[PDB]
């Protein structure tokens, strides 16, 4: 029971995981020791009451992004949703959805995405968001709706990975405040990376034991 999904929110420093159908608000601080909890762990469809009667309330968030403004994209399994999640506030409202990723995303049909989405992250360049399945991933512009470029492997676009975990996969991620810094996770291990959108790069060096460098996360991870 690890993350499996993360994106970031719009007060500063400030991310919600997903685990299991739990969730956990939490002050992350990038570069600095008082990584902290605000809120949780806490069931989805408590903290949530617009996805009390969802099959998201059910059974949590598996892969999620935000996007601009209060909102983020929330999947679990073949569907998702965009919601608008009223940080900090009883205020949250599902505002497309829920539907069928083939039905968000008609790009997606056919692809491996098609039934499913590991992880994700918002990009700083335009309404573009990379999403991750398997040893592929994906570039995509949200709001025109559109593959910016074919699928490919995922050290093809992100080089630094080859040779660690992540070549294979990525439980969850979610992007930093600081400019093209993203974190992934996977099992009891994370990297922070920093990335370049329209280029193939390096680097962040150190995967790392998640609870090493995340006080606050002992106790919460793993979720069992
Ligand atoms: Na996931």
């Amino acid at each position: 029971g690890y993350i499996n999904a993360a994106f970031r929110s719009s007060r500063n420093n400030e991310a919600y995981l997903f685990i299991n159908d739990k969730y956990v608000l939490l002050d992350y601080a990038p570069g600095t020791s008082n990584d902290k909890v605000l809120y949780g762990p806490s069931f989805v469809r408590d903290g949530y009451k617009s996805l009390a009667k969802t099959i998201f309330g059910t059974y949590g968030i598996d892969c999620s992004f935000d996007t601009e403004y209060n909102e983020a994209f929330i999947f679990y399994e073949n569907f998702c949703a965009r919601i608008d999640y009223a940080p900090h506030s009883d205020k949250d409202k599902i505002i497309s959805g829920p539907k069928k990723i083939a039905d968000m995303f008609p790009f997606f049909k056919g692809t491996v995405f098609e039934n499913g989405i590991d992880a994700a992250f918002r990009s700083t360049k335009g309404k573009e968001v990379y999403l991750f399945k398997g040893d592929k991933y994906a570039r995509i512009d949200y709001l025109t709706n559109r593959l910016v470029q074919n699928i490919k492997s995922i050290s093809d676009g992100f080089p630094c990975l080859r040779g660690t975990i992540f070549e294979a996969g990525m439980d969850s991620a979610f992007a930093s405040h600081k400019t093209n810094e993203a974190y992934l996770f996977k099992g009891e291990y994370y990297a922070r990376i920093n990335f370049t959108p329209g280029s193939t790069n390096d680097i962040m060096g150190g995967v790392k034991k998640t609870l090493d460098y995340w006080p606050s996360l002992r106790g919460i991870i793993p979720l069992e």
